[PDB]
């Protein structure tokens, strides 16, 4: 903790005894009956309003507000400052004869203007009561009648313009980002706005929002390494959920026809520009829908969010791809292709012309996959691998990629046409990244067992594979009966990244996962 | 050992699968389109002139499409009558040998539509129904079914209507069965979702920004609890699951965010009972420039708003499960407000400030069951908190704010503005004998905060049941940057849901509470 020895800390802390000896509490209890700076600007900026002399004569509107002192200049009889309040700034003016310090007696040893000069500091949080006016240059300003010290800050303001090291530190010390950077402030406001837009759209579709456990005795609904923890009351290993799917499907068996949940899931994997081990996703299930109904719902949801954030526009610019800035159009309907078509269109491989061995030669010679990944892969697995290596990077515009091999998931019905090698699944891609996963949901309880047992026997032969056993409570609930349903999941942090031009998932998380010092 | 897979009725129902399929009917079809909710059918047509059964046979009444679970069925010769359950609403259905068709059943098939409905369908199956509305002689809204579609063949039967203690205890695990068979359980969980939407609506209208902060952290704090511990593979690092929301949100206030709240799960690795589940939902909210008196008004206004919105503008609520018998509690604001010392006098019979510590001890010895270890060396403030715990808390049935706690009860709270540094500007809200809310005039003096956390370390160092817990240094640095004066509260939302749904146990307001082996 190197700041405890910095000059500025020792200098500021020594002002505490000085301020308290003047009978002033440097950490008081409240600052009631005030207005937000932005609300003052909203009410009075576009207004006929007086000059400094009208404020000196107490003729202009009186206001109370509070915030952080981020600029100060003494001009003798007068001093000027800037107050930052919740992403808004306003100028303040102190005058030797007009301005008082709350708590500073008239017979104290120091004048108000010198108290302001010498006992306050940049970074201190002040309560300001005074009179509005406009400078002739047009700057909205407050002539301060009383300044109240609300918090004596003990370290200096952050460097406003962060170098690379400061930017890394501020992923932990996020308060320094929020004080310093209008852009970080907008990014997180937009994130909150996006969450409200999602809830509003879902609720207008009569989806009910629910909560289901993060700590479970099993984990499933996705392919991921889990987090493990011990519950002391039962002396039991628990897993943190990796998805929402199984719990929500039980609520369908329970009779709820439309449910969704927005919550954290945990995948104990690597960390990079698109991967934080703790992330936020929505899963939503609608009885009597299929993946086609889900496809219209997902693209309409996103278009609606984009239109609400961009004054009706559906085009959005994203600046940080290795290939340069791109403009992506979220206007529905999005591009729709089967996995097989996308491999043909973007990979240059018409898959159904090549035997399994030819598909391995393509993977072996045209990709950098290790031999163990394809040498014994089934035809469907080979097709999915071709998609991963030859297609996924190329899907910059929004795409729905449909009709995946059966091997990709055990929880999805096969194509209603009768092709049992493909499922009624789509994944949505934008900016080279997966955004959405969606199924015509499997509710045949015998078929569901068959697929999960198949998945367990296949996994049990891979050394690096996670042994989780069959969820029998899930199978029993399907025996009770799940309606036909369509479901989807959306990685919300990734979506926020697309709609805020964030280079990394760390820019949309207040406190992302960081290495220890 | 899965028991239903060996039960006669499982064999009985699975047998129908091949039979139905040999009729060319898919027992798990892909969708049921243009499907209305039953509740939406009732909303248009119950308060409505509607024909009788003969007008429905004439196809002259409104035609509807809907879906749900067959839960009652009685054949009456050429007619049969049933009840469909769709998402907490029920509607009666009528089949008729001449009027009703089974989707996908051929005329040249060897079974009639009515016999199919009798022989191949079961209570539990999920059906799609299209037909004409009418009123029975007794006034019941009914649908004469033109076409029934098998939407899901159920392989076990409806849950038994008479559940014992053990039959109901299995249903806390097998919650889908509870939801199917209990209207009280269905309504409890619908009320829970409404409560969550109402909390958000209220906080959003007070201009709080909703945020998310991490569950997985390198530290834990903001409450007294045993944490859950897990391992983050990518960093080979031990992590804690958050026990509260407080530290992360206070950092956001330092960042200049004036009003934030979060609704999410916290994890306390404690014992389980009617008011404790190791994973539970809370809201924390912080407002710059407020104190605990502002927070107190905010809390009671929020809860009164929720109660009023859920009970047609009433503020009184019935709760049935206290030992004292069925009560009625009024959530109308302002709630009863007392200091902890007043409450020990009013409800406990002890004027604490007329007693020495050793006399506070004698009281705890003779008038409670506390182990001598709990109080033999406790400080005066600690003695007073135990006197409250043992003599007052159970008696607070009507909503109370209990203010001005001993400093020992928390390290994160400012002391009384009167100058009494043995008490802090904290309140807890109680209702039905249970803590509901915890709130501070938040501590933002960095040196005082460090002092209080150090004294906690020394106190905890003497307990061999508490492992060593370092001081959150980044938190202290954020306070050094400067936190405004602030008021914050936390509310246990599950306990809140319990008090408004007449739930005996927290297990009743969670879909999947923690359960023994
Ligand atoms: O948004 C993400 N993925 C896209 C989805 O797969 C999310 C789940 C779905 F919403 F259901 C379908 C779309 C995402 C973000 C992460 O931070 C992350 C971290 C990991 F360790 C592992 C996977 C991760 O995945
Ligand atoms: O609602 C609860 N308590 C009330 C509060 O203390 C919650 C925190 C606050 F919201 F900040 C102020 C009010 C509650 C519910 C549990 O299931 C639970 C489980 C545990 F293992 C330990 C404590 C628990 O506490
Ligand atoms: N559980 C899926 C999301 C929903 C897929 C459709 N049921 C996942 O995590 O990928
Ligand atoms: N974090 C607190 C609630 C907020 C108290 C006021 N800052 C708790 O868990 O009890």
């Amino acid at each position: 903790v190197e700041y405890l020895q910095h000059e500025d800390y020792l200098y500021r802390t020594s002002k505490l005894k000085e301020i308290r000896d003047l009978g002033i509490n440097p950490y008081p209890y409240q600052y009631t009956d005030c207005l937000e700076v932005q609300e003052i600007r909203n009410q009075f900026v576009d207004n006929e309003l007086g000059d400094s002399e009208a404020a000196f004569r107490k003729e202009t509107p009186k206001v109370r507000f509070a915030g952080r002192l981020v600029l100060f200049r003494s001009m003798g009889k007068n001093a000027f400052g800037q107050i930052l309040d919740n992403d808004a700034k306003i100028q303040v003016m102190f005058n030797r004869d007009f301005s008082a310090v709350a708590g500073l007696a008239a017979d104290a040893g120091i004048s108000p203007i010198k108290f302001i000069e010498k006992k306050l500091d940049l970074g201190d949080i002040l309560g300001l009561e005074g009179y509005l006016f406009f400078t002739h240059s047009g700057e909205l300003t407050v002539l301060v009648e009383t300044v109240t010290l609300l918090c004596k800050s003990l370290i200096s303001l952050p460097d406003k313009h962060a170098g690379l090291a400061d930017k890394e530190i501020r992923y932990r010390k996020r308060w320094a980002d929020l004080i310093s950077s209008e852009d970080v402030r907008k990014t997180f406001l937009t994130r909150s706005r996006i969450l409200k837009l999602i809830r509003e759209y879902m609720d207008q579709q009569s989806f009910l929002e629910v909560e289901t456990p993060i700590l479970q005795t099993v984990y499933g609904g996705a392919e991921a390494t889990p987090f493990v923890t011990t519950l002391q009351a039962l002396h039991a290993e628990m897993f943190l959920r990796i998805s929402l799917e199984i719990a929500l499907k039980k609520l369908l068996v329970g009779g709820m026809s439309r449910v969704y949940e927005i919550g954290k899931v945990f995948r104990n994997e690597g960390i990079d520009r698109t991967h934080n081990p703790e992330f936020t996703m929505i899963e939503a299930y609608a009885a009597y829908w299929d993946y086609n109904d889900v496809m219209k719902c997902v693209e309409n949801l996103v278009e609606y969010i984009v239109r609400a954030l961009n004054n009706g526009e559906t085009q959005v610019q994203y600046s940080h791809l290795k290939s340069g800035p791109q403009v992506v159009d979220f206007k529905a309907p999005w591009i729709r292709m089967t996995m097989k078509e996308s491999i043909s269109v973007y990979g240059g491989v018409d898959v159904d012309l090549h035997a399994d061995h030819e598909l391995r030669k393509i993977l072996e010679t045209q990709t950098s996959l290790p031999e163990k990944t394809y040498v014994h892969a089934s035809r469907g697995e080979l097709i999915a691998l071709l998609f991963d290596e030859l297609v996924c990077d190329k899907l910059i515009a929004p795409h729905h990629i449909t009709d995946h091999p059966l091997e990709t998931t055990p929880l999805c019905k096969t194509l209603r046409s009768g092709d049992e090698t493909l499922v009624e699944r789509f994944e949505s891609f934008c900016l080279g990244k997966e955004l959405c996963n969606a199924y015509s949901e499997l509710n045949d309880p015998l078929q569901q067992r068959k697929l999960l047992e198949e998945q367990m026997r296949k996994k049990a032969l891979n050394p690096d594979s996670e042994y989780h056993p069959i969820d029998e409570e899930f199978l029993e609930a399907l025996c009770q009966g799940m309606p036909p349903a369509g479901g989807f999941g959306i990685g919300i942090d990734r979506l926020v990244m697309m709609l805020t031009d964030a280079a990394s998932i760390r820019d949309v998380l207040f406190f992302p996962v960081m290495r220890r010092i």
